[PDB]
């Protein structure tokens, strides 16, 4: 029950998507370039971030690019948590300061994304987004340990929905009021966005997992509850005493960050 939306700048973003990974050594062969283009990652970013154009959308394209280039590095290493952690620690180190020039290319790529994500956002927003990233990397180490219901406790972090939502704020150049982000209602909405994404992904990944199909009814129930939660937002805004600008940022967060992450993956698949 959410509108499909796509950035008006999607064609330029898709045409230029290869320049960034090539300049950071993430794509070094023409076959790897073609394999990247066939995934439709700029198209996906233009649906997660329909409110972004120009360099803001380019940042979202790079994040999608980096996401699938990074997940690729775990199709034997992904079997041993010690080797997984050796790589995630080098990427996660970019959240704490400059990387050594010897860091692998996938790490310099993340650092370039993170450097652009933070500029112009409040320090508290950056600290909060940084811990979402650490949750994501820690989840990769947790699932590798499971290789050497309780599936959600790990998949909710490794699906990478929260950093995607985080970037929608940065791409829109707004911040949801931090006390509303921490609210029980907003957390429930974000939990639905995460659950819906990994459910649709485990359905699409059946050919190549939660099926190990009440999932379709589970998505419908969560989307119905998501609308219930959306209708609580006016009262939530008063409980936290939001002024006009804060109420407008919360509305921007509802439509351009949470709704887009729920709808965008569906229209992509
Ligand atoms: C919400 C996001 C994308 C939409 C849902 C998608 C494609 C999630 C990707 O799930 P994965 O199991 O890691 O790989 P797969 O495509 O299933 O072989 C951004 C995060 C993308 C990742 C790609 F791996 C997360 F690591």
């Amino acid at each position: 029950p959410l509108p499909g939306r796509q950035s008006p700048d999607h064609a330029r973003a898709e045409a230029e998507q290869l320049a960034w990974p090539r300049s950071l050594g993430l794509i070094r062969s023409d076959a790897a370039a073609e394999r990247h283009l066939r995934g439709g990652y700029a198209d996906l970013a233009s649906r997660f971030y329909p409110h972004a154009t120009g360099a803001d959308l380019d940042l979202g394209v790079d994040l999608m690019s980096w996401y699938f280039l990074f997940d690729d590095l775990f199709d034997p290493r992904g079997e041993n948590p010690e080797d997984t952690k050796q790589l995630t620690d080098q990427v996660a180190a970019a959240l704490d300061g400059p990387l050594p020039d010897t860091a692998p290319p996938i790490a310099h790529g993340f650092a370039d994304i993170w450097r652009r994500t933070c500029e112009g956002m409040t320090p508290a927003w950056c600290a909060r987004s940084a811990r979402h990233w650490r949750n994501y990397f820690d989840g990769y180490v947790d699932e590798a340990e499971s290789r050497f219901a309780q599936y959600l406790a790990m998949r909710r972090h490794t699906i990478g929905v929260q950093p995607t939502v985080d970037l929608a704020e940065r791409a829109g150049r707004f911040e949801v009021p931090h006390r509303v982000f921490d609210s029980a209602v907003m957390s429930a909405m974000l939990q639905i966005a995460v659950d819906v994404n990994l459910l649709l992904n485990d359905i699409a990944s059946l050919e190549k997992n939660m099926v190990m199909s009440h999932m379709q009814n589970e998505v419908r129930a969560r989307l119905e509850q998501y609308l219930l939660l959306e209708s609580c937002l006016p009262k939530v805004g008063e409980i936290y005493q939001l002024d006009t600008a804060e109420r407008e940022a919360l509305e921007r967060y509802r439509t351009d960050a949470v709704r887009t992450v729920i709808r965008g993956s569906y229209d992509w698949h």
